[PDB]
């Protein structure tokens, strides 16, 4: 059955542009292993097709066949319920807390590159980082899965790649698009790196960019920081 993405395209009005949840439903539909195509717009220069099938003009929307999908969230748990065993794998995470772990750092990462007044920020770049050391902790906490503890120099400590295990779950495809911003920006913008003693971040990070359906979804580094140029 015909399934076809559309996605926000970047500056040249065809690449494919900064936004994470794009990013999040292009990873859950490569994720699936379903075919399907992926449609890049220009919202300044929108095509006859794209107005005719998306009227409310929302990006990104899904084509199901014939039915149209918009908003993200909803978009992603229609996929997964279609999407099914025995045909196509679940992605759902088992851990309720793998779908909340890191889910507030994306907020504090916006109010900080937006805020200007020097005075105010030190509050707001410290909070970045304690929600950056909230997922660290979630990402070093063994889960119920493992529960078992090999090596004795790393007693209490998660051995996982992942949110959820050791496979990409849905709350990945959500968080890791979104992680990746916040990298790129801050470390252009700013000089603010995520510190290297948040060792689950980092190998989390290194394990996601080993994954072609991270890597082949993140829009240029140069897309993201032209897109925050200006609150910057």
């Amino acid at each position: 059955p015909q399934v076809e993405l559309f996605v926000k395209a970047g500056s040249d009005g065809a690449k494919i542009g900064n936004c994470p949840f794009s990013q999040r439903l292009f990873m859950v539909l490569w994720l699936k292993g379903v075919t399907f195509n992926v449609t890049t717009v220009d919202t300044k220069r929108r095509t006859e097709t794209v107005q005719k099938l998306c009227p409310g003009g929302q990006l990104p929307f899904l084509l199901y066949g014939t039915e149209v999908a918009t908003d993200t969230n909803k978009i992603e748990e229609f996929l997964e319920a279609v999407l099914c065993p025995p045909r196509y794998p679940k992605l759902a995470a088992l851990n309720p807390e793998s779908n909340t772990a890191g889910l507030d750092i994306f907020a504090k990462f916006s109010a900080y590159i937006k805020n200007s007044n020097p005075a105010l920020n030190d509050n707001l770049e410290k909070g970045l980082l304690k929600a950056l050391k909230v997922l660290d902790n979630y990402l070093t906490s063994p889960l119920p899965e493992e529960v078992d503890e090999t090596s004795a120099e790393d007693e209490g400590v998660s051995q996982r790649k992942f949110l959820d295990g050791n496979e990409l779950t849905l709350a990945d495809c959500n968080l890791l698009p979104k992680l990746h911003i916040v990298q790129v920006v801050c470390k252009k913008y700013r000089g603010f790196t995520i510190p290297e003693a948040f060792r689950g971040v980092h190998r989390y990070l290194s394990n996601a960019y080993a994954r072609e359906e991270f890597a082949s979804t993140c829009p240029d580094d140069e897309e993201i920081e032209l897109a925050y140029e200006q609150v910057a």
